[PDB]
């Protein structure tokens, strides 16, 4: 059911917002981290 | 169904691992960030 996927996406939407705050806080060695950090969450959202 | 919750937890388990890597990377102004970062993911896992 799409509700399950929506719930999953909703959870990740929340993770993305908090993760974004962390990413907006770290400004040094997070260029590589940002790629994996955003890529992974994006991959999870994209995959599901 | 518990499968939905398990899927949700599984997604957060994945977020926690990646988030942990970010937290293990940032070492400066993330004491406050860590509290919210871990507290939020923990809150989501705890709540669901």
């Amino acid at each position: 059911d799409p509700s399950v996927l929506g719930k999953y996406r909703a959870g990740f939407s929340e993770c993305m917002n908090e993760v974004t705050r962390f990413l907006s806080t770290c400004e040094g060695v997070n260029t590589e981290v940002r790629t994996r950090l955003l890529g992974h969450l994006a991959n999870c959202m994209t995959q599901i």
